[PDB]
């Protein structure tokens, strides 16, 4: 009972009751500069996955998807700089990492994009964004919030700079975490988010049909304590 | 270029023709404590590697399926002196894996045993034990090689007791080495020792059939340079 975050506990922002963690394969979803996936939130969100009993644990560093929010250079300093960036999150969270009691692994975004699936499952989500209609207004709605967002902070920023780094960005993020995932054979996402309209709909095209069971949605809920 | 192992060259003993390494995924099976596996003679491995052009690599620790060959105390405690030792190798080759060019991840045993499929691809394996003769022989056979090499030094062993750990150990070994890394969808598979008999039944009987492009073994050749 020697806890890693005596301020803080994290928890399910779920229905407890349908949610049977102990043994299942899940991923921690981790976007390199988050406050949420560093220090205290960190340690309370491993001290939950310990208390989980999970089988075996995905720790996805997706580092270089950051590429597209970062500004200036090419496209490989962009790139490099967001390497370095899940470099140093590794070096600063490792030993805290070390702590989850069931079997880890580091997965880090190069790998996972040059997964030997990701060709055609890029493809078949961007052909989605075509043909699909709900995944067409899912997805070029969850853009306007992130430009709206850029907008209040800069007003001065290019729009089609921010529109096709976002597009790019969620286009890339999607053949990986749901399908891509669900076929890799896990239960679960961790993430401190709830799950964002694009998700929701690739989810619901790429696992549901086959695979619900698959790569289900669980977003953290932070308290302190006493 | 600039040479991680100035002193050795390695290469690839086969027939050189036949291979199209050029974006392929592969697996650099470590069988940790062997010599291969570090300084000049694993340096030389990367650079072999980083000629290679590869896709992706998966840099497999089995570590705590070494936990066969210890002996004393319950295989708790053997497994985890045998953990111990996957994580002194990471630690002293890590700087040398950091060498690899394309992406990378690092696999520990206990991960790969953790995998979903790990189950039945064991029960898949035993079936084949007990009923495919060539199969059958090529385990008791090689089980049979073992128990000679410890005499010849330990007359006085319990030979039983070698029997069955090395039983354990090719058994473990083969449901993730052949059928599970060919689903996760790996070309080639590099090791300095040609590919075991046992080993090579596994991969007639679960990949052959349906994916004979797949874990294709690639054998290494050492040479000291001039």
């Amino acid at each position: 009972t020697t806890l890693l975050s005596a301020s803080h506990k994290a928890a399910y922002d779920l229905r407890s009751d349908g949610i049977t963690t102990d043994g299942r394969s899940t991923v921690l979803l981790v976007s390199v500069g988050a406050d949420y996936h560093e220090g205290e939130k960190l340690a309370a969100t491993i001290d939950l996955i310990n208390r989980s009993n999970f089988g075996r644990v995905s720790i996805a560093v997706a580092d270089t998807l950051q590429r597209h929010n970062l500004s200036g250079g090419t496209d490989i300093d962009r790139h490099a700089r967001a390497r370095i960036a899940g470099d140093e999150w590794i070096a600063r969270n490792s030993t805290l990492l070390d702590r989850i009691d069931c079997p880890t692994n580091v997965l880090r975004w190069d790998f996972a994009l040059s997964h030997p699936r990701y060709g055609d499952l890029y493809d078949a989500v961007e052909h989605a964004y075509e043909t699909d209609e709900p995944y067409r207004h899912a997805i070029d709605s969850t853009i306007d919030r992130f430009i709206e967002r850029r907008l209040s902070r800069e007003p001065d920023v290019d729009q089609e700079s921010v529109r096709k780094a976002c597009r790019a960005y969620l286009l890339e993020e999607c053949p990986i975490i749901m399908p891509l995932w669900a076929h890799e054979g896990f239960d679960f996402v961790i993430y401190p988010q709830r799950i964002s309209a694009a998700m929701g709909r690739t989810r619901e095209l790429f696992v549901v049909p086959e695979h619900p069971d698959r790569v289900a949605w669980l977003p953290l809920r932070f308290k302190k304590r006493k």
